[PDB]
């Protein structure tokens, strides 16, 4: 089932969101802890 997005060591406890650098996932958590 395609699916998640395989690559980056560093990936999002929440998406499929992965990166080659951990600072730039704790900037992509930001948002994912907040809504209106
Ligand atoms: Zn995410």
């Amino acid at each position: 089932g395609s699916s998640g997005s395989s690559g980056k060591p560093y990936k999002c406890p929440q998406c499929s969101y992965a990166s080659a650098i951990k600072a730039n996932l704790n900037v992509h958590l930001r948002k994912h802890t907040g809504e209106k």
